[PDB]
């Protein structure tokens, strides 16, 4: 009872042209906004339909009609990533066994475990802002990015990175940054077979070694003893086939920790201090909480939580520009969305994340405004209105761990600095599967106060 | 005595990769964002400072002090606009000649005899957008360009372009919009001469061909109309009475085409955007446009009293002067501003965009569209809107642009109510001049006839 | 039973093997590594390309195979539309311009063109004499000025006047760069992408370019109606038999971008091969130019004199062995077949002659086909049948035959007779591939022997 | 002065510097001199040189009393990861006459009797790899002969093994070195060095040379755990004037340097040979005659290898065409007067066309292109200074005995065992790195059915 909108098809192409921009998330957004809550997005090889409202976002996350698709993007970062909670079907031996292993590892009562190599993590941070000279400022996804990998390596598998005693990029973080930009670079390639591909095809298997040999470097380091994220791999058992998991998956997991820990929380904190020094009122709000509630040399688990509006910041930031910003769907059976477009069975749908959480119906007209007040009542907010972090059972295992940190990061930036946005950057939103901004740089005055 | 900040250079390329964007204004004004009111720019043969605040350019404004300087980018165009108003020097001899000559016809009293044919074109535009069907769109910057070319040539040159009437861009116009683009790539080739630049001189001189091509069947033609070209075949020296020579006169009115077309092209298509991201100014401009305009055709009285569309425009072009900068050069030896020594020679580079983003002249909330600065345009300081250029070079045509937007504003919101219906994101192209690229919007008919 | 086929890239097939600036080159080296026959795909299409006189034997045979488009033609056929060259034999304007036309490139009608072929032949050489002691002769760019011009007088009473110009003809150019993009759309796989945009907007609008003054040329003479007795008047007052009625305007259009493109690209490469070859084996030089000196013995060449320079046609004739300037021709079989008892054919499957590999087939040219020796065909008949097909096959073959023969006869016999030319850059053979074949940066210095005209 | 020297096309600011923007640099020298003749001046940005192609005027330049060796724009490249090493150090250099003092004894003709050992151990892995294959399959020539001429130098030389026949995508190390000195080509052609468009050019050429000081740096001391090689003589002699063997640095610098000049040079040289034996059928019975009948053994010895007279004339011949390192470069020692005609200031800078002195139609003869190796019967016919394949003088190649030997025992074993089919026709292609190797060169060999 009604026909899907689509865009402009190149010839034999389809679709695929149209997303031939260094910002294909940023690309498909501005054709939402042009055809609506819903369009058909075909390319070579693969159909799928991209929904921006929360009235037929809704009906996608009923779990008994639609299950978790890899998409594209996911498929390509597959061949890294592997069998990882990230890339793995629903219906396959290691998400579900993975799952019930790993959980307890992410309950807020594993957050009381890591809170102290976090601290860690954070004082290196805050020392080597306040060891800059004055004419020097800082790059701030880089410094980002520093800090979320530092502490993953140690929460999670007691393996210290040092990336604040490094000036060029671990050889780590660079393969991973590298492997990430190539499953992104497929989605444009026509024919993936063409020659012009050769070397771009050679390095992505000499990244894939570099990150698989790492990993077994951080696993050597133990068999030749903590209550960590990495012990609860070589150990926790399954409660129906007995064993631990494989060698080979442990590794999966441990890029996949890796891999999206440190992106999607490095974009996250990046976007806050954008937001925050283009906010300065809502800054002020922020930074004071901060001194009234971060009242010790260095914060405590309890505190953490108490920090209410710098919470909200985090939410409000990653209400408009999601790190990760899409998931995908298939229908379970044959089925009709929104009482306009019948599905068959095994058809694919994606979410577009940053345009549902733009839905003028839900947020009201000003959806694009940075103020944090959205949040203070977070029942207010309809149901899957507000789903930055997926959704199910599928959803995002790492929201508690990257709350905490980026709670705990932002207050102690905010008690220990007042930043000045010296060149008024304009947001330049790189695309990796991830988003960060990309060009950000600050100015910080140490309040002088001591650790 | 204050040494003069510089950004990042490249070894022998200095800071010629900085502008290695397809967006050298803008990327300069990040420049300026980041280093303040002054930096020192240098390129392989050649260097140049570009002021930001009001209190440098006001001195630089100076015609005792500076005179007009034809920049790396104008000494490019004149290739093409040869010694043109535009891409003249002071002191040489067509200016003053040319200058004196034609300064007549852009005084105010010209304008209303140019009023009929500007309502012609303004008719057929606004006639266009009625007879568009429901599920289309308006292409802006197209139709603006539509609109300013074929404008000129009828007030200016009695000549029909016709651009109304065809989809592809007019033949004249396509080459004379790829040429300014190759003086604008020319700023970026470290070695010209290298061979990989051979198809691009082969293209200029054609399409150079082309426009020259045209204009000559106009002016030859000609030997009735009181207008612009007449006033240059007849216009006389006081001092040599001799008019123009054929070249010359070819070289004004190409410069005049690209002049008035690019600039006023892209100078509507802001004023539609940020009317269309601010709806209460639409609404106020919108209700002055239907009070006054209450003929079946706007008349020239009229247009000088839709006084708040003229705020809108002011506003506008403060915000994204579509012409963005002049250059300058010292006189003599000099201090500029106290601290800044300038050798006899030395080249400024004013960047209107920064300047009309001084806080300390507009207060603190530069970037936002509020006509309302406009009310009193005598309350503004002197040297701190630029839009227009300075002095005796100071833009020609300032009527007459102010002149057709006024008109071709008011009509526009007289006659639809414009729906942003693709949340259209502001990206400017630049040649030399700068323009919304892919500005689009929707616009209902409010049927009043015409 | 089972057919060789070149290295395969994914859903790409075979098009990434010839991605160069040279295919057929880059096929003669798939046919020497393969032998007689291979398959070639592309995304849509399949072809099979034959090397030996064997095959190419069988596939000559006209009541098994017909002329097919191949690929390259059919971009061809969007500016050079409903001309001989790129019809079908079953559309309606082919039999038709064929039986129009051969009267007007027959030999009783060469004596005709004879003198406006000489007129252009002397503006060669005078501006050969006319040139300083240092300069050289840039080869390929002589010879299109010479082969364009003499089609256009000869076959349509105009005069390009390419030796008054350093920037080709504005037709020329495009004409050119039209066959550059017939070219590159062989390689591209996505035809759609939009990078084709500036490609697909400059080949319209080099049509546009070309068409313009064909139909000036066909409308300006049907006007002054004048007796030139030319292409274009036999085109526009020959009737066909059966409809009585002669070609439409369109289809004449047509004919005329055929014949343009057609001469000036097969025999100026023609004529430069064979001067190449020559200043490569001065000894044959030298029996050519004793013949030229010999029979050329009026100011000017007349007709009867050109059927006598037996020496240069077969070097004419050996170079177009080796290098044949048009180097493919495509056949499609008319019903199902098997060819040569090992390849069996459905219906519609296309065949494509590797003409440069079919030259070089060693069991019927001997051990030594790589040598240019001329004397191999001082005794024409004794060449087998389908041997040496450098003007095509059967009833489909080259209708300009005898017209280029006699153009590059006279043409190189006067060469010859006015100069003596020097190889003096030691120039290394470089063969650029538009669709036909012809040198790149050959250039040769010629000092005057002093003759007049 | 009397003669102005000619120039090719100049590209206003750019000079000539654009008639190299080929892959093919030394082709485009040659067409060059091939119109412009005997000496011709080359403009870049920032340097001018001189072209040699005569005879002529290449005696002249070769007096070691007026002209030294100068290091080209090309060779001051390759100094960023070769260094000091004997190939890219200058005469009055410290480290040079100090090591070449050293490292003489280390080529001299007795120095091989003990490198033949080792040489034949890599030689017969190349043969049986060739005799393991299927008869579907071909003979990759120039990967092969990289992997033969490198683990032999690695071999031979240091006493480290590659393995390179074990392995089917090349050596991380023998990748970054072609990949470093096609860097180093790279340079040569742009003109803006500064330009961001070469930071991953930058960056991976500096990840190039860390891999290849991490390997040889380890060797010298995987050593410290002493033979008799070449290694060892870097290790353990001393020079007389103050007593010191080698710097530890110096020497990362001529193992780099014997590396790729043996490896890049005699892998091209061999594969040269093998294309005009499979071209020129009869020079190919001849010469595989001369091995059937001298190489009598399962194995050759040292003494058969020097009883090798035409497969050596087919190697001279070889490197008389296609000379693989193909030019070297000279300075003015003081001001001078070229060939009577063109004048020089001290300093100014000669360039020697090998290949176009190789083709000089005076000196040879006018059958110059044809490859007819008994032009070397008589080697004493041949002018002082007419083929000079090796360069010249005190800088002259320090190799050319080792190669001469290689390439002699591996062609020799080749003609023995097997016999060689140009089975696709294969049109000569000159890579070009600095050096010049054939690319995509490739046969089929039927084995002679032969035992080691
Ligand atoms: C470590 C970590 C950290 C994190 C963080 C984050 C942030 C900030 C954001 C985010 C997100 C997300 N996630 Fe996240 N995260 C993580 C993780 C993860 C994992 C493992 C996963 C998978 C799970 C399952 O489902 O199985 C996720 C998950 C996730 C998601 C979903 C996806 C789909 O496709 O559905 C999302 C949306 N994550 N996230
Ligand atoms: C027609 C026309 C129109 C126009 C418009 C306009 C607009 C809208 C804006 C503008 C601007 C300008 N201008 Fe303009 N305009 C014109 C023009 C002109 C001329 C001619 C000139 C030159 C002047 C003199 O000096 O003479 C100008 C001018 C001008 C200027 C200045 C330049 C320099 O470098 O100095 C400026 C800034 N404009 N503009
Ligand atoms: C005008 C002219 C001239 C010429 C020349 C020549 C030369 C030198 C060479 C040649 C060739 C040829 N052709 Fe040549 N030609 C011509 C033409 C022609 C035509 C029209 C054709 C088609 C035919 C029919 O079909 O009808 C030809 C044709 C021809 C051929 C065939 C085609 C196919 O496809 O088969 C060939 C191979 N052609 N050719
Ligand atoms: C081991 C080795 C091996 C070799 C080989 C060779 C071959 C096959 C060839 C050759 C060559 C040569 N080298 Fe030689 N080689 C070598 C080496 C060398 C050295 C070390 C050098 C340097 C020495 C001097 O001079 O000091 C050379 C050296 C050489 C030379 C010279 C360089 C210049 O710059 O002068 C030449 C030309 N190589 N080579």
């Amino acid at each position: 009872i009604k026909e899907m909108p689509q865009p402009k098809t190149f010839g034999e192409l389809k679709n695929l042209p149209l997303l031939n921009t260094d910002k294909p998330v940023q690309a498909l957004m501005k054709i939402a906004d042009e055809l609506g809550e819903i369009f058909k997005f075909e390319a070579p090889g693969r159909v799928t339909r991209y929904l921006s409202s929360q009235r037929l976002i809704k009906e996608a996350c009923d779990e008994s009609r639609f299950d978790k698709n890899l998409s594209q993007a996911l498929k390509f970062v597959r061949d890294f990533a592997g069998d990882g909670l990230f890339t793995s079907w629903t219906h396959e031996k290691n998400w579900k066994k993975a799952h019930n292993i790993l959980l307890p590892s992410f309950s807020q009562q594993a957050m009381k475990g890591y809170h102290a190599m976090m601290v860690d993590i954070a004082v290196q941070l805050v020392q080597k802002w306040e060891r800059l000279n004055a004419d020097e400022h800082i790059e701030v996804p880089e410094d980002m990015t520093r800090l979320t990998l530092d502490t993953i390596g140690l929460c999670g598998f007691n393996y210290r990175f040092n990336s604040f005693y490094r000036d060029q990029p671990h050889p780590f973080i660079t393969s991973m940054v590298r492997a990430l930009d190539e499953a992104m670079n497929k989605l444009q390639r026509a024919n993936p077979d063409d020659p012009a591909y050769d070397e771009n095809k050679r390095q992505f298997q000499e990244d894939i070694k570099v990150m698989n040999d790492l990993v077994d470097k951080i696993i050597a380091d133990r068999k030749a003893q903590s209550d960590d994220l990495l012990t609860h791999m070589l150990n926790g058992k399954d409660p129906e086939t007995g064993e631990p998991l494989d060698d080979e998956n442990i590794r999966y997991q441990i890029i996949t920790f890796l891999i999206a820990f440190h992106e999607t929380v490095s974009g996250w904190l990046s976007f806050a201090l954008y937001f925050l020094v283009k906010n300065p009122h809502v800054l002020q709000k922020a930074a004071e909480e901060a001194a009234r509630v971060l009242v010790d040399p260095v914060p405590s688990y309890k505190q953490v939580k108490q920090l209410k509006y710098v919470g909200m910041v985090l939410n409000e930031a990653i209400r408009l520009w999601p790190t990760a910003p899409a998931f995908s769907l298939y229908a379970k059976e044959d089925t009709v969305l929104g009482g306009e477009y019948p599905l068959e069975k095994g058809d694919e749908l994606m979410v577009l994340i940053p345009q549902l959480h733009r839905d003028k119906t839900i947020w009201g007209d000003d959806v694009e405004e940075f103020r944090p007040e959205r949040f203070e009542n977070p029942s207010a907010i309809p149901q899957h209105a507000f789903k930055p972090f997926g959704n199910g059972q599928r959803a995002c295992i790492g929201q508690q761990m990257s709350l905490h940190e980026a709670t705990l990061v932002l207050g102690m930036m905010l008690k220990h600095f007042d930043f000045e946005d010296h060149t008024n950057y304009e947001l330049d939103i790189k695309e990796t599967l991830t988003l960060k901004p990309e060009g950000f740089v600050v100015k910080a005055k140490s309040k002088k106060i001591p650790l």
